[PDB]
């Protein structure tokens, strides 16, 4: 909902935000405090969550609008270079009521919430790796409320968080279908 002066965006995507460093992120803790830092890098409107995979810094170079990919073409800015960067996405999606679990292929890593809930963690780096997580539930079919970082310590990059709502059989990846920015509908 609004909860300030500032008109916001409506778009079928989740608020991206960019942000690059010279030090190292070593774990979600370290890329938070990255993000509480200062302002975004770069903003974006992330309408079709699979990125990369990539090489050579995420953070270098072009590679974040690579990595973008489709999604890119709506950055404020182009970034400078850095060492290490990542993304932080917030919005909404429409889920309806019953139990999903999301399975994520990565490098480094990430957090997905949902509804202010952890449903999909690594706390660390890694080179590409696929994780099955955990099931979680709905209770209220609508737009739930959706956040999540991901970042590159270096070298390789990927982020493709897909969803099952069918225990597991198949999954799909956030995109216009269902994402909003603000939770109305968007056209
Ligand atoms: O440790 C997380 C990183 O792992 C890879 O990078 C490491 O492993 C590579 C292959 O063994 C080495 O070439 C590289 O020097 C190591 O840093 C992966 O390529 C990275 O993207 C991960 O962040
Ligand atoms: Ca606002
Ligand atoms: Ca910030
Ligand atoms: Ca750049
Ligand atoms: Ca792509
Ligand atoms: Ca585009
Ligand atoms: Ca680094
Ligand atoms: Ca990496």
């Amino acid at each position: 909902a609004q909860d300030d002066s500032t008109p916001d965006s409506l778009f079928a995507g989740l608020v991206g935000e960019y942000y690059g460093t010279n030090s190292q992120l070593n774990n979600i803790s370290d890329f938070r405090a990255l993000v509480d830092s200062k302002e975004a890098d770069a903003t974006f409107e992330a309408a079709n969550i699979s990125y990369g995979r990539g090489s050579s810094d995420v953070a270098k170079g072009t590679h974040l609008q690579e990595f973008l990919g489709s999604d890119a073409s709506t950055l404020s800015t182009d970034p400078g270079d850095n060492t290490d960067g990542g993304i932080y996405l917030q919005g909404y999606v429409y889920l309806e009521a019953g139990t999903y679990n999301f399975k994520v292929t990565a490098d480094d890593g990430y957090e997905i919430t949902i509804n202010g809930n952890p449903v999909a963690t690594v706390d660390n780096n890694q080179s590409v790796y696929t994780v099955t997580h955990a099931s979680f539930t709905i209770s209220e079919s609508g737009y739930q409320a959706i956040d999540m970082i991901w970042w590159d310590q270096g070298g390789d990059y990927v982020f493709q968080p897909t969803l099952s709502a069918d225990g597991g059989s198949t999954y799909f990846v956030l995109d216009s279908a269902i994402l909003s920015s603000t939770g109305e509908t968007p056209y």
